[PDB]
């Protein structure tokens, strides 16, 4: 008596649980970036080694593009391109539905088939980086053939790596600092984030704002999830340094001789190989997309089900 007060505290509940849930997109965003980057770059291996050898950038980008490109392969949905076709059969079966209504509720439908089709051919437009790169890659051989086919400076060398050595740990204590931040944010929604003993102003009205208040509320949150942007950022531009850092290291470390101009020609030429793998990545991107549009034709195609013979 009553069982609005437990519903307002369930609506206020589900707010927070909506924000809980975008901050947890972002930090697993971040954790997911840092773990990539950790896992190419092989810091730790890169740092024991040497070390070792002090008192490969190839076997990077064989391993990454070796990654990239089993991932791609592994989705079966882009390389095929046979979505379009799919497209087409999911048209034919709307087509099937179209065929005694009486109503202008189907011509609204057509209407929004008409607004996939327009998204269909923004869809279209991302595939001439995708098909190009996607196809290449799809093939072992072709990737693999194209792949194959392309002092007194120690102290520097010991400089550079204790500069790599401060910046991995800070890197490590930055996403550390990140997770307790979420695991304090989180806590503090399972735990003294009061009740309804707070809603005092009234019993509500309600939907006349009754929500000044929950935004009010929420509005407190604001220190934690921008301390963890901040450490999402201050990692960022710490992973650029780092990367920076370490390619330098990495080029002192090597040759450096350097010759002859078709050396770094080639070199050159294995780096402009690697922008196929952005490509991929955007490729990946765009097979999110045409997952939910097949999503979203299928709820059309059994809306079209339902509206036949509820």
């Amino acid at each position: 008596p009553f069982t609005e007060i437990y519903e307002k505290e369930s609506i206020y509940s589900e707010e927070k649980a909506q924000l809980l849930r975008k901050e947890m997109e972002s930090v697993e965003t971040a954790d997911l970036e840092y773990t990539s980057f950790v896992e190419f770059t092989n810091l730790p291996k890169l740092i024991n080694d040497l070390a070792a050898a002090y008192t490969p950038q190839l076997e990077m980008m064989r391993d990454q593009i070796k990654s990239w490109a089993y991932a791609v392969q592994q989705n079966e949905f882009n390389d095929i391109e046979r979505i379009i076709n799919v497209i087409s059969s999911k048209r034919k079966e709307i087509l099937d539905i179209l065929a005694l209504p009486a109503e202008e509720k189907e011509n609204i439908l057509k209407l929004k088939a008409s607004l996939v089709e327009a998204s269909q051919s923004d869809e279209k437009l991302f595939r001439l980086i995708k098909p190009y790169v996607a196809e290449i890659k799809l093939l072992c051989n072709d990737s693999s053939l194209w792949r194959k086919f392309d002092d007194s400076k120690t102290e520097l060398i010991l400089s550079k790596l204790k500069a790599i050595t401060q910046f991995a740990e800070d890197l490590r204590l930055l996403k550390e600092e990140r997770a307790r931040t979420m695991g304090e944010l989180k806590d503090y929604v399972n735990n003294n984030d009061d009740i309804t003993s707070l809603l005092l102003a009234n019993k509500d009205k309600s939907d006349a704002e009754l929500q000044s208040l929950f935004e009010s509320e929420l509005a407190k949150f604001e220190p934690l999830t921008t301390r963890i942007e901040a450490t999402i950022f201050k990692q960022g531009s710490t992973i650029n340094g780092v990367k920076i850092e370490l390619d330098n290291i990495f080029g002192l470390t090597g040759i450096q001789d350097k010759t002859p101009e078709e050396q770094k020609a080639e070199l050159e030429r294995k780096l402009f190989f690697d922008k196929l793998e952005e490509a991929t990545t955007k490729f990946t991107i765009f097979s999110s997309d045409i997952q939910k549009g097949l999503n979203f034709y299928n709820s059309l195609l059994k809306m079209s089900k339902d509206l036949q013979n509820s």
